[PDB]
């Protein structure tokens, strides 16, 4: 008898998935780590040769966290000292490797503690953030020059983004953006000075006497958001006057009258930069297209170049506006917007013309744009089978829209039904990532011909051990509810058998343009708990969910705790209809919205569920930060949407919690959802008599992803679950 | 048949206890509070009249909380909008009520917020502290006379006592101290400038949208400490045209060498005022007596009348120096102190004679003076029967120490085990209060032929009720370990079967000079466990528990978290070899000190507990407060006690957690024994991978004592407790 997939598989991580995570550096070359070794590839032929041996830095005196090789190849970054921040956010030491000299530069070294650094798109300059203010260095082992001298702790930010920019408006932690060829360097400067700070003690280590109290700016919703500013300096002159001039580029008027954001930064041409602005109600967003005046040095956009982006159902892009994709003239660009009929698909635009034209449609979605050349554009959607939980990369002729070629859907069907792909810098070659519904597998292929390479991984080896092991499998599939197709996935056991009834447990997210039913292979905690334990796991994407056109996105606008967890409730219903599920036996769970969600249900009255657990739950909407929460809620004022504000809290349901198991888990240093959220929950279950179980994790945030602290959380949370099934 | 007492019954108070709370304000009368009517009782026939109608202040518009009549009986200070602080703080809003004209006052009233306020001894003057400074009133409808001006919140403190000295040293807010007949007020003055503060959150109701950090002037075990200085000044002579004078008392040479503390202020004579001062390193403290001197207004304090009381074994004091008691002239006092054999006994002193007789002797302690006349001095011991966790009332003859009186020890032998007591004015009469092994009893007594005058509440009512309910029994013996007697107690099941087999669960303190086994008679959550569960509740004072003697009680001297935890895994394991318990069912749980305890013992891989709860507990010496820690743990330096601070944490125990359930349980906002300790419990077992159960309070204190929180954590332990035992 074949062994199962067991809870220590899953935390020990005995069957380990392969990846294979290139970085092109050419047209035709990229590199890959095999053996600590730094290898780089030939992609036409597939032959390579050591760029860098492993053993170049065995005295180096620190373990390399990373690299970075600058743009002409004469150059390496090295990073070491990681010190994680937030999601995107980090410290860490850096040096730099003169790779033909073959020595490491000693002098004019970057400082300890810089926030950031980026090597320019060409050549080998660099710009680098350190106490919150911009340098630029020329060359490697040279004196940097400074940008900015405002730079602030916790309240001004110069190249770099504060909380709440760096985790909803740009997903990332740098807020600078070199032009093409490097000329001028691009930068927002954010002013937190009267946003208010979440504060929460950090205990560290044990040796530490007095606990210490974390302090950060972060905008609750309603409250006072960071103000920014856009500038733009040109390096090229840094060595020939002694302070630069940082030229700034005011928001247009119509973000000007009230508070705003800057949403998008992309550089079109050598001398023309275009910007998102988006208004505090995140329906109304501006595109300026600015160009540089060689005569007053100055950048103007001309009112005839702007574009206007707004939302009469609900916010903006999925979950900010989309990114403009620039010809090469940049003279016309192409945009992910939704059509009138509520599907997102790509427009083309003139820059000095208001209306686009869409070149594509159809009721499924464009999910993003990952290249244009002079004659083709190459996009990734769910079109395939009409199934939104699916993506595949399509070709589609500039000079005729009626030839599209899909790229990925037919190479491996029954294998491969979802897509992520990497061109190399002039896409003359393309890495097809495929991650299920089977074993992920790696392909390289010729643009040119569109033509297959080569295998460069498939993941034989754990097909393999898999073979011995008593693997679940997963169906996905939809219900119809009123006239409407509603997907789900569930992972059942193995042996499968329609004529028994299965515990089930719901797994949920279903925040705003979520999807939690898809073609995706994973080897997770519901792998252990359908193969071991013998439990159906199952998700469903419901009103709110997205992929699927706004009239199903835009259906929770203004109305979270509603719709999305209504029919997470009717999910199950459906399911317990089917015949194989013990209505005795339902569970649900969530982490992050999913927490909230599962929390709103468990508090409903609905009595489908018998237990739950709910991970770093949101609790009330005004904990949460302004970005996120007012984007779907709008304000928390009487004027505006507080009624529902106050009317979507976890609190507010705790006598209904008398009517189930619950198991409420956060950490305290989770600086995302805070720990008041549970806090806030867990007093008001107290303060009406209700009993349940709660667990705290020192120390951990939003993710609780520390090693021990992960596999702590999912074994009491096991044990959690097979004591509300009675399972031995 | 009958109902057993339920987990109900004690969560809602169903079975409670009459008392007789009375207040005298003379040598031949005293108040007492019945159906809210303040009524003065004559103590001689027990006849009575109304003081104070209860509809005297029906629309007084505020919810009063307490009342203080002045010792002339002229005034009444009425005290409402009562807001808690610490164990024994807490600030108020004041009015004064004049008794003879019927009316109350309206100018020049206490301010609101005010941290404290006392009547002089004599007379109706008051002496009341706000914003940290002290204000005096010669009459209750006058303007006050400011006395000190340095206040500063969280920094000086005049008059009143910043954390640390509230909670280890004066058990008190209040620093103020008015002479015999008012003419005086004597009062300390905090400096915390340099004491590090513990900040932690407070989530406060859902309607705050940012958290509140709380910052308290803390020392942790080594930080800083609050320096101190003491004052006296004449309230006699004070001037609304000049500002007061105060008069300081320094301490003395040995005390000024290096840091130490005040611990207590004892007035002798109208005109003598005693000091007694404490090093840090509290095994030496000083006595100094001052006289006031009339011709330089000075207060001096001859060292001809210094008293040094020191220890060899361990620190000084049960909790501290114990208090003086001085004659009529003030020349000569009574105290108690350890004597040769370490027995505390009381000893008599002249003031400017250096040694000291002590008057009473033997293998028991003396464990407070209670009243002291010409003729006898009366206290409270355990010498009755050899029974430690006994106590009795006796008086001694001064002139003829071999004739001790015992006054409570006969009463009602079965019933009355453990008395206190309460003396009016010039102990003509006494009042005695019962509280064990039966209900409680009070009865009031003449002092001259030692007379019981009559039952003034019996807690007849109470038995009738418990008569229908089948109530545990509890036995009160001792075990022997090395010669040395150790007793213990359990509470015992109804109708208990020697020859059945019953589940313990041992409650732990163990503390230093703690006593767990006693003749006290309570209601509490074992009553429920016993009488409900079936289940035995056992306690067990080992090495380092009171009133035993210092061999006993020093046992432990620098050396926390050995013998007291060893002798309670000892006693466990002797009562596992009963024949009346499953050894296969031995719980342990404890609170704060205890939860330490019960920490400790479930991580030191005995096997004998199969479970076990701690609530707030200490888990490193290093993260609790100075006076306290320092006192058994001398200072956490290399040169001192470091090493046993190191190795006596709960946290160097993790990995044995492996083979019991742990429930841990802490309230977030708990000022004295900081959530950081648990946290920091918690992150020790996550990182060994241990799995455990955990709670936290959200908002409560160390008491977890708001009504709502109190019957969930109880509820909650209840169902570990049944779990862990198997019982339905
Ligand atoms: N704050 C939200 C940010 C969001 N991002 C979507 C886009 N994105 C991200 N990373 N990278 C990108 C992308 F690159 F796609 F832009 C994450 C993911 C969910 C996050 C979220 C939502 C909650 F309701 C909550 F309670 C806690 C929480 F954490
Ligand atoms: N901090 C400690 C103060 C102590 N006092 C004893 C004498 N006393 C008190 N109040 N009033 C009096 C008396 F009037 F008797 F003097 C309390 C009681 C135990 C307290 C304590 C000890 C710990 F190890 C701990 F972890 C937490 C904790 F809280
Ligand atoms: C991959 O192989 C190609 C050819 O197979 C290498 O190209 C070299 O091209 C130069 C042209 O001047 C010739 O002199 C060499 O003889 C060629 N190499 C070989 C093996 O024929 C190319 O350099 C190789 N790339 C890597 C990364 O190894
Ligand atoms: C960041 O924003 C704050 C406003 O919140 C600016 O501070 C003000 O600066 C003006 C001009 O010096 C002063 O008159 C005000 O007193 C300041 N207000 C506050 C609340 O501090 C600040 O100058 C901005 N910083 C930058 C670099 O733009
Ligand atoms: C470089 O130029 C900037 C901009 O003029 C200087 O920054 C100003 O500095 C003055 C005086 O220190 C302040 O009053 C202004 O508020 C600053 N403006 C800005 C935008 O920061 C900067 O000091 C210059 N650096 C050097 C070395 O001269
Ligand atoms: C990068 O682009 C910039 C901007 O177009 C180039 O700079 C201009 O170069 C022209 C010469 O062709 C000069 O007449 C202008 O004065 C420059 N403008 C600015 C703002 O510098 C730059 O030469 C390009 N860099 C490279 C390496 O080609
Ligand atoms: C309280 O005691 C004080 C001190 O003994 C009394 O004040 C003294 O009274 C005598 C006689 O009237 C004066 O000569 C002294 O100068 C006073 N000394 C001081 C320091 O004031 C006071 O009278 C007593 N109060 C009461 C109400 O008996
Ligand atoms: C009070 O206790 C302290 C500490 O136990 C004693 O001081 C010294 O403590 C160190 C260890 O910390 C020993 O090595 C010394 O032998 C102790 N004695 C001296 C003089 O330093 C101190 O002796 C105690 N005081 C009394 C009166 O017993
Ligand atoms: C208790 O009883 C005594 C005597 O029965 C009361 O009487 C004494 O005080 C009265 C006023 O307080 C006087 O009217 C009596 O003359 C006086 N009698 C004696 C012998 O002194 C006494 O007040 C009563 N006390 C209370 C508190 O009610
Ligand atoms: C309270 O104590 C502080 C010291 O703990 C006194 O101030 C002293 O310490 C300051 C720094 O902590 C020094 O800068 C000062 O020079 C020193 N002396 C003075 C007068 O500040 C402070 O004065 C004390 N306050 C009172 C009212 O006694
Ligand atoms: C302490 O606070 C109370 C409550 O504010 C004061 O009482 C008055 O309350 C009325 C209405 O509640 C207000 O109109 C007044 O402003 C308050 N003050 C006065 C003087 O009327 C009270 O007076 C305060 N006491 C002191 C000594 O400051
Ligand atoms: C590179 O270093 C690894 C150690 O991580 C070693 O095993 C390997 O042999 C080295 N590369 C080659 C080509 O030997
Ligand atoms: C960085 O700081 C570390 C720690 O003091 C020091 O060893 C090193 O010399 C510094 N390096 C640079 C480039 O500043
Ligand atoms: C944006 O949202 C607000 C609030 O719902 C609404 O009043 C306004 O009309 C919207 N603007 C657009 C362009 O739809
Ligand atoms: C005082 O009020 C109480 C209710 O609080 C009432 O029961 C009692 O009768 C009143 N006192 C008297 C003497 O009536
Ligand atoms: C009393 O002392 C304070 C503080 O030193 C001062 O401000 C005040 O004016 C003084 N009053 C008189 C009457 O001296
Ligand atoms: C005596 O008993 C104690 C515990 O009561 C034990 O620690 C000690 O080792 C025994 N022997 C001696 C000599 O103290
Ligand atoms: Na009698």
């Amino acid at each position: 008898t074949r062994k199962t997939y067991t809870l220590t598989d899953y935390l020990k991580n005995t069957y380990r998935l392969k990846l294979y995570s290139l970085r092109w550096i050419s047209d035709h070359e990229y590199l890959y780590k095999q053996e600590n070794n730094i290898l780089v590839f030939n992609a036409e032929y597939g032959n390579s040769s050591v760029f860098l041996e492993n053993s170049t830095f065995d005295e180096f005196g620190h373990s390399i966290n990373d690299y970075s090789i600058s743009p002409d190849g004469q150059f390496i970054l090295l990073e070491y000292n990681y010190v994680k921040q937030w999601r995107h956010s980090y410290t860490a030491s850096y040096d730099i490797y003169d790779l033909n000299k073959r020595q490491l530069i000693t002098e004019e070294r970057i400082p300890n503690n810089t926030q950031w650094v980026t090597w320019s798109p060409v050549g080998h300059k660099l710009a680098y953030v350190w106490n919150n203010d911009i340098y630029v260095k020329i060359e490697p082992n040279l004196p940097s020059y400074r940008i900015t001298w405002t730079g602030k702790e916790d309240i001004i930010y110069n190249g770099i983004t504060d909380w709440v920019y760096e985790e909803e408006v740009f997903s990332a932690y740098s807020a600078l953006w070199w032009s093409p060829n490097g000329t001028f360097l691009a930068y927002a400067q954010f002013n937190d000075t009267e946003v208010p700070l979440i504060e929460y003690s950090f205990y560290s280590d044990e040796s530490l006497q007095y606990p210490k109290t974390v302090r950060v700016p972060y905008p609750k919703a309603g409250a006072v958001n960071p103000t920014v500013k856009f500038f733009v300096v040109n390096t090229d002159s840094l060595s020939s006057v002694t302070n630069a001039t940082s030229i700034q580029i005011t928001a247009p008027a119509s973000m000007l009258i009230g508070d705003h954001y800057l949403c998008d930064v992309t550089w079109a041409t050598q001398e023309r930069i275009s910007l998102q602005w988006l208004r505090r109600i995140q329906n109304y967003s501006v595109m300026d297209i600015c160009d540089y005046d060689e005569s007053s040095g100055r950048w103007n956009c001309l009112v005839a170049r702007q574009h206007i982006e707004m939302s009469t159902t609900g916010w903006v892009g999925r979950f900010r506006p989309s990114e403009p994709h620039f010809t090469l003239d940049g003279n016309s660009f192409y945009k992910i917007i939704s059509n009138e009929e509520g599907y997102r698909h790509i427009c083309y635009f003139q820059i000095d013309k208001k209306d686009c034209t869409f070149i594509t449609k159809g009721t499924w979605e464009v999910i993003g744009i990952e290249a244009l050349t002079s004659d083709y554009l190459y996009y990734i959607s769910n079109e395939y089978k009409g199934m939104p939980g699916g993506r595949n990369l399509y070709k589609i002729q500039l000079s005729d829209y009626t030839k599209v070629t899909c790229l990925s859907c037919e190479l491996n069907p029954e294998r491969c039904q979802y897509y992520s792909v990497s061109f190399s810098k002039e896409a003359k070659y393309y890495q097809l990532r495929c991650s299920g519904p089977g074993l992920p597998l790696y392909t390289l292929h010729s643009s040119v011909n569109d033509k297959g390479l080569r295998v460069l991984e498939d993941n034989s080896a754990l097909d393999k051990m898999l073979q011995n092991v008593q693997m679940p499998s997963k169906k996905l599939d939809f219900i119809i509810l009123n006239e409407t197709k509603f997907w789900y996935q569930m992972i059942l056991p193995p042996h499968f058998d329609k004529s028994k009834k299965y515990p089930l447990l719901l797994d949920v997210y279903a925040g705003p343009c979520s999807q939690k039913a898809d073609t995706v292979f994973r080897l997770n905690w519901a792998t252990y708990l359908a193969s071991t334990e013998n439990i159906i796991v199952a998700s469903f994407d419901g009103r709110g969910s997205g992929y699927q056109g706004d009239k199903i996105m835009h259906a929770i606008n203004r109305r979270l705790g509603t719709f999305e967890v209504e029919d997470q409730i009717e999910a199950a219903r459906q399911f317990s209809k089917m015949g194989f599920v013990d209505n005795k036996r339902i569970a649900i769970w969530g982490w992050s919205y999913g927490g909230y969600v599962t929390s709103m249900v468990l508090g409903s009255g609905s009595g489908v569920f018998k237990c739950g657990i709910a991970v770093a739950p949101v609790s009330r909407w005004e904990y949460y930060d302004s970005v996120y929460t007012e984007r779907y809620m709008g304000l928390p004022t009487p004027e505006d949407n507080l009624d529902h504000y106050r009317n979507s809290t976890v609190m507010s349901r705790a006598e209904n919690f008398k009517q189930v198991e619950y198991l409420l888990i956060h950490g305290t240093a989770d600086d995302n959802v805070h720990f008041q959220q549970s806090a806030q929950i867990s007093k008001a279950l107290v303060d009406v008599g209700v009993d349940f179980q709660a667990m705290w994790y020192t120390d951990e945030d939003h993710g609780i992803a520390s090693s021990t602290a992960h596999q702590h959380i999912y074994t009491h949370m096991s044990h959690f679950i097979k004591q509300c099934f009675s399972l031995p």
